[PDB]
């Protein structure tokens, strides 16, 4: 961060914080290219994975350099660019949360940006180490999610859909619905299914039904359609929480 000795000082954490900058907006540009397309192609899919590593590695770079109670860094960074940075990631994720689910190509995308996002989350648990009650880094971060207020309530409620999943594949009347350990519900069974389960209102329930993959038999397997979803919602969402 300052080089005591030399004559001149370079801030290489400020650097860093402006070349991740530099790639969210690269990132969120790509997004809004591929916004109205209603498939990403597989260059698209290349593309994204590439930059959503660099942008993996930069959140880890930084990670390191505030992890400790390394309050100089910590002040660097919050006197910083950083907080628009991750309200162009917060903003991309959500959308792309929304988008990417929806198709059965995108999985792995979706997984590496949801990797993505625990390292961000992570970087920000980092930022919030040694915080002092009614901290400045503290304050900053309750700001910057009030600046980004609408995009958090689309993650948060993502997260709790794809929480949800896993009570109600639990639930007894669930089992009723399926009865046989076979693992395949149709798409009519699943969907009295959420009516009888209450949790989940009609939107819930039309964009799960949508994420859902459909067979020409029309029986979805609850098994892999939680393995796809409810883990990564756990893992993922235990950082938010």
């Amino acid at each position: 961060r300052t080089q005591t000795g030399n004559n001149t000082t370079v801030n290489i954490i400020i650097s860093t914080v402006d070349y991740l900058l530099r790639v969210q907006e690269s990132i969120s540009d790509f997004y809004w290219y591929y916004s109205g397309k209603d498939v990403i192609d597989e260059q698209g899919q290349r593309n994204f994975s590439k930059a959503i590593q660099v942008a993996k590695q930069v959140f880890n770079t930084l990670t390191e350099y505030i992890q400790g109670p390394c309050t100089g860094n910590q002040q660097s960074l919050a006197h910083s660019r950083l907080w628009d940075a991750v309200v162009g990631f917060l903003h991309v994720f959500a959308h792309m949360q929304m988008k990417l689910s929806q198709d059965s190509s995108q999985i792995e995308l979706l997984k590496e940006l949801m990797d993505l996002q625990k390292d961000m989350v992570v970087m920000l648990l980092s930022m919030l180490e040694g915080n002092v009650v009614n901290g400045t880094i503290g304050k900053q971060m309750v700001d910057m999610l009030v600046e980004s207020s609408n995009n958090v309530e689309m993650i948060l409620k993502f997260f709790d859909m794809f929480l949800k999943l896993k009570d109600l594949t639990s639930s007894d009347t669930f089992k009723e619905y399926d009865p046989d350990g076979k693992g395949v519900i149709s798409k009519r069974d699943f969907h009295k299914a959420m009516e009888s389960h209450k949790h989940y209102t009609q939107s819930e329930t039309e964009f799960l039904l949508s994420c859902a993959e459909t067979d020409e038999n029309e029986t979805l397997d609850y098994e892999e359609f939680v393995k796809r979803f409810h883990e990564p919602a756990k893992d993922i969402g235990f950082n938010v929480a």
